[PDB]
């Protein structure tokens, strides 16, 4: 008589209810969702972008009951993710798997905490892997877990029998990014860029006066890594455009069609480099 | 290649289709549902309250085909349950489990008989245990069964991916209650009360002239059992109110807020007793 | 940690996307579905009737990517099935099971290819076997497969939690029929009839001038097989009606109520035969 309770038991402490006493910008509301703690030490919670939208107040009911004060570390509408910290003790966490293992047909359960007093679970499979995960489990900002009961995704209800989650890998990338900066910008060919602060600039033996976008992380098999591009590079110049702003790469790129051969001047180990690169529909 | 057919085979005889040739009170209708036989000897069927609502006629198609005459033993809108008896032979029944075992994540199948000629089955898990069972199996008055294929719930469609059932324990409580009386009233802190008939009154060595509500059954861990209250007690007096009516306890109680310290004079073994008790939101 | 990926891997080559550049009869459209290859040698694809409805163009994206030209071999609105051929090489196919094995409760996965670039999978069980298969897997013209990952059905979305498929047996019957003729007519008591062409007529040692409907295949336990009727018979005469047209059997039959004792003069091995037969509601 197989059952999913055995693993569910294990992975439900690390689920939190989330209430957002917010006003609606120039009428009150109370948006409420669920969330998940990925670091128990630094007490990091993840949740939906849209839940903490317009948040004046941010409160996290633990599973053991501890109603709490949360802090918006950061957001990512680009993937509806959102990072929070709660200052607290005796916090339990359960395992994170690796999305890269996800086959379709793999069994999952979507878990949440819609009412703070409690739990909630649905069942289906990985339906499709489009960067969405698709699933026939019913739907948010909660855990998605595999048949081993490992945290492999985070749930995001949007616009039926079609659940939708975000891989925990992609979700770790934005989080850890958002933690380390007012972060997560995303740009060309699966790369993550940040602002080259003076403090960074010089930290890397460069000058404070020096400028570019800072390639923070290049995701493998990205046309960027293909283009020869790595983390710690400083895009000085996409084509004719002097890149001295981090969000230029994007606005710059967006205004160029697919099948177009682009020249990124990166600045690595104190020397310029053109990089043969290519845009893709 | 695991499958649920093996147990389903076993537990489908005990499923019945139910047609209700009723009129609609001062236009005909024919409400139709499914039902389940819990006692094969006394030929007891359970079903939904709303199906037999306005029933002039009550007919039960067996699984083997025997269209039959049923009798409304009793109802319970309070939990949409409803108890019927069919006078008949060679009746088969399958196992009843224990709801108290139900973990969330546990696999279930919801079964029915919407067309009398036949069968119907859905799949999901125990989602939440609020006194509702929640489930992602699609939806009534039919069996819900565990992965061992045991009868653990009864289905009740109300007002999406959210099935809803009633635990077989709770369902046995009301049934066996309804059988033994024109029964099931429910009242304070998970207790069941009935009318102290003369016949009961004296049966318990009391007088016929004697009055109170008869505590018929106190459910464990109820604030009542906590309050010191047991089955066979006769609530003579909640607070200032002389309880000589069985439904007083309720109307009496309902008109008192939560966190309020209440005095039930019970009459046990021929002596009065105050009981320190407490209401709860 | 059981999972369905292992079998899904195996059975996804044989899934095709299907685009129908059609006009709408006296405005363009592009109806698009999924389909499945049942014969890899003759390159036979099956799909929905309604997808290729009004098809001016018929194109089949393979799973490996090969966009292709298809040909409408034939249709069957009577069961929404439709048969196509694509002229092509290196084509892979996965196993076909036998619907007759299908118990309710049996696990299935519904698979498709709604976007040609890709895959898509849902999960449920065989709910009911009415000649429809009912299922709680979400929904077309795609594979339905058992827990052994065998092709046991084909999907057909019509007019909620109620998927609907057509058994692969029934689906092989119409296909192989449609292949061998401008075929599939269906008629009395689970029999399949075709036009007695001269070429057939004489092929069976008969005359070219000779006429009747050709009983092409009598399905077992059909009242026809019960009526004494077999494949290769030539219904010369249902009752008073001279059957010399193949679709007469139908129009003939349809205009006769249930519980009526019918006389089919068949012509077998060059001799007439009345057959005692019976219609059924």
């Amino acid at each position: 008589m197989p059952s999913m309770a055995p693993v569910l038991k294990n992975i439900m402490p690390a689920i939190v209810n989330v209430a957002v006493q917010g006003y609606l910008p120039n009428r009150k509301f109370e948006s409420i969702g669920s969330g998940v703690i990925i670091d128990p030490n630094n007490g990091v919670i993840i949740t939906n972008d849209h839940v903490i939208r317009n948040a004046s107040l941010i409160t996290v009911t633990l599973q053991d009951g501890r109603r709490l004060k949360a802090r918006l570390i950061g957001g990512d509408s680009e993937t509806d993710l959102a990072v929070l910290k709660i200052d607290a003790k005796n916090l339990k966490s359960l395992v994170i798997g690796d999305s890269d293992k996800l086959e379709v047909g793999d069994f999952v359960v979507a878990i949440g905490n819609p009412f703070g007093l409690s739990q909630s679970a649905t069942f289906g499979i990985v339906s499709a892997l489009k960067n969405f995960i698709q699933t026939d489990a019913a739907i948010s900002g909660g855990a998605l877990v595999n048949a081993k009961g490992e945290l492999i995704g985070i749930n995001t209800a949007i616009l039926v029998g079609i659940g939708f989650a975000i891989p925990i890998n992609m979700v770790k990338d934005v989080a850890q990014q958002i933690i380390k900066f007012g972060s997560i910008h995303r740009g060309l060919m699966g790369i993550f860029v940040q602002h080259l602060t003076p403090e960074l600039a010089q930290a890397m033996g460069y000058p404070e006066d020096f400028q570019g976008a800072l390639v923070s992380q290049v995701n493998p098999n990205s046309p960027a890594e293909l283009a020869g591009l790595k983390a710690g590079d400083i895009i000085t110049q996409i084509n004719d455009t002097k890149i001295t702003q981090a969000t230029q790469v994007k606005t710059t790129i967006s205004l160029l069609r697919v099948g177009s051969t682009v020249k990124i001047i990166v600045e690595r180990d104190n020397k310029p480099l053109t990089l043969s690169a290519v845009v893709t529909d």
